């Protein structure tokens, strides 16, 4: 659709490129980062490289598909993590931005 | 007064205020009625729908991506400061699909 292009080629360009990005373009890897209890708080992980390969290949239906696959990776981030977290102050910037974006996605 | 204003009022707060998981968020987290003397210490900007319904009446917000912003603020407020096990960490995310759903058919 018109919607998931601009998702694709416009929200996650924007966001991609943002210097606050670089935990979020691919799954947290809960080994190398000593996380055991993870995937135990987090049920549904996701991530923008996910969320972009989904674009790529067709994957979503609907645009609000895709917008609630990237609220579930921005939610994820202020579950697990402490409220005084770099992270968190980090998540909320993207999420402002992703927000900006959707009100101009057209219709 | 905007087209997008009008839709986040009509549409999107009319579905929100009256959902049946709505009702935590219909006023301000009262800290003292909850017993939460930490509330403001991590939460620094408290949101609620009361406050954007307010907002949206008294035409306050300049454009509908402030109203958006709001809601955002208020969901968020409920991740951070709940623990991840809480049942109003599950109303929040029912509403928040909800809020998603029906901007992306926001007009413009
Ligand atoms: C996303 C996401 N959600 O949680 C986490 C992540 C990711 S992905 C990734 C590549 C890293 C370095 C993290 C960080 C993290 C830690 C410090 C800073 Cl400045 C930024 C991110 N934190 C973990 C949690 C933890 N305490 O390790
Ligand atoms: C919103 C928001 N963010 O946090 C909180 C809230 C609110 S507003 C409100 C009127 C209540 C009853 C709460 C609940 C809460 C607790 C149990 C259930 Cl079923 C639903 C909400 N929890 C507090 C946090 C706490 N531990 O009390």
């Amino acid at each position: 659709t018109n919607q998931l292009q601009y998702l694709h080629k416009v929200v996650m360009k924007a966001l991609w490129k943002h210097q606050f990005a670089w935990p979020f373009r691919q799954p947290v890897d809960a080994v190398k980062l000593g996380l055991p209890d993870y995937h135990k708080i987090i049920k549904q992980p996701m991530d923008m490289g996910t969320i972009k390969r989904r674009l790529e290949n067709n994957y979503y239906w609907a645009a609000s598909e895709c917008m609630q696959d990237f609220n579930t990776m921005f939610t994820n981030c202020y579950i697990y993590n402490k409220p005084t977290d770099d992270i968190v102050l980090m998540a909320q910037t993207l999420e402002k931005i992703f927000l900006q974006k959707v009100a101009s996605m057209p219709q």
